[PDB]
């Protein structure tokens, strides 16, 4: 049992490999909005990707995941309850089978269609490797879809997606702009967690927007035509790759916004 979403080898099965499935920090979670305090103490998040480099997308078996150059400082996240310089990696996203469910992070019980993550990491630890085996390594920063009007900065991204059908394709992905996958609104949400997918690291300050993105029903569809499998392998459609919400334990989710 390699780990994925399956019939038998999915997030209820991850703890026998990765005990630290069961541990004190674990994401995603349920957002209680009535229980989240506002914090005063927060700033506002600086979002600075003007300068982003994205070069490659790849179906990993598990998603996909759209890859920056982070040889250097182009694109950052900074503020917010972050100390230091946070370089985007990669964003990914997770999503349903409907649009009923697919987000990883909750609002009050409400599952969105789907959830972006834009994964950041600590540049005082020098590499991505180092930064994951850090309390404070990574920062992610997670927008939930909701299905609506099109989503015009997403639609780069659908349109590729035949191209990178099975696991372990890529293409090229370059000039790609990924402010056009923000809200409007920077309002957020942050709570100390993990990486939800193995090895499950608990190494992530995580920021989730209030403010959904809308995307169109042609746009999810598109994701959902992707495969699990690689080339020539019976389909198995890529849907339904999120984790369910975990025990928030001793955590407190504070808000950016009154
Ligand atoms: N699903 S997630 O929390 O956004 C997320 N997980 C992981 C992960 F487990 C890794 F090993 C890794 F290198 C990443 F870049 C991410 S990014
Ligand atoms: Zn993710």
């Amino acid at each position: 049992a390699n780990w994925g979403y399956g019939k038998h080898n999915g997030p209820e099965h991850w703890h026998k490999d990765f005990p630290i499935a069961k541990g004190e920090r674990q994401s995603p979670v349920d957002i209680d909005t009535h229980t989240a305090k506002y914090d005063p103490s927060l700033k506002p998040l600086s979002v600075s990707y003007d300068q982003a480099t994205s070069l490659r997308i790849l179906n990993n078996g598990h998603a996909f995941n759209v890859e920056f150059d982070d040889s250097q400082d182009k694109a950052v996240l900074k503020g917010g309850p972050l100390d230091g310089t946070y370089r985007l990696i990669q964003f990914h996203f997770h999503w349903g089978s409907l649009d009923g469910q697919g987000s990883e992070h909750t609002v009050d019980k409400k599952k969105y269609a789907a959830e972006l993550h834009l994964v950041h990491w600590n540049t005082k630890y020098g590499d991505f490797g180092k930064a994951v085996q850090q309390p404070d390594g990574l920062a992610v920063l997670g927008i939930f879809l909701k299905v609506g009007s099109a989503k015009p900065g997403l639609q780069k991204v659908v349109d590729v997606l035949d191209s990178i059908k099975t696991k372990g394709k890529s293409a090229d992905f370059t000039n790609f702009d990924p402010r056009g996958l923000l809200p409007e609104s920077l309002d957020y949400w942050t709570y100390p967690g993990s990486l939800t997918t193995p090895p499950l690291l608990e190494c992530v300050t995580w920021i989730v927007l209030k403010e959904p993105i809308s995307v169109s029903s042609e746009q999810v569809l598109k994701f959902r035509k992707l495969n699990f499998n690689g080339e020539g392998e019976p389909e198995e459609l890529m849907v339904d790759n999120w984790r369910p919400a975990q025990p928030l334990k001793n955590r407190q989710i504070k808000a950016s916004f009154k």
